[PDB]
């Protein structure tokens, strides 16, 4: 537990949720 | 109770994650 | 942006999921 | 492609934030 696991966690799950949205109105 | 729903509640997470990551920077 | 708010975002957070996760089932 | 699939996506986001918060703690 540390800032850099706490960004990439962050972003990893941003982009996870951008294709998500993106394949569920596909 | 459909995908338009869905969809702007992940949005609206996604949105709620980048705030968080913005203001922690 | 500080520890108690990070922590209160994500407590919140998980608990609007507990609460999606249970009426997208009913 | 289902109820199923978003139910146990939603179940796996919620736990990666726990283990964030369990982390962070
Ligand atoms: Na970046
Ligand atoms: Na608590």
């Amino acid at each position: 537990g540390n800032a850099d696991e706490l960004y990439k966690e962050x972003e990893d799950l941003q982009e996870r949720x951008r294709k998500l949205r993106k394949k569920x109105r596909s």
